[PDB]
């Protein structure tokens, strides 16, 4: 579930 929320910050 996390990996999900930073994909967010680096793209």
């Amino acid at each position: 579930h996390k990996l999900l929320h930073q994909l967010l910050q680096d793209s």
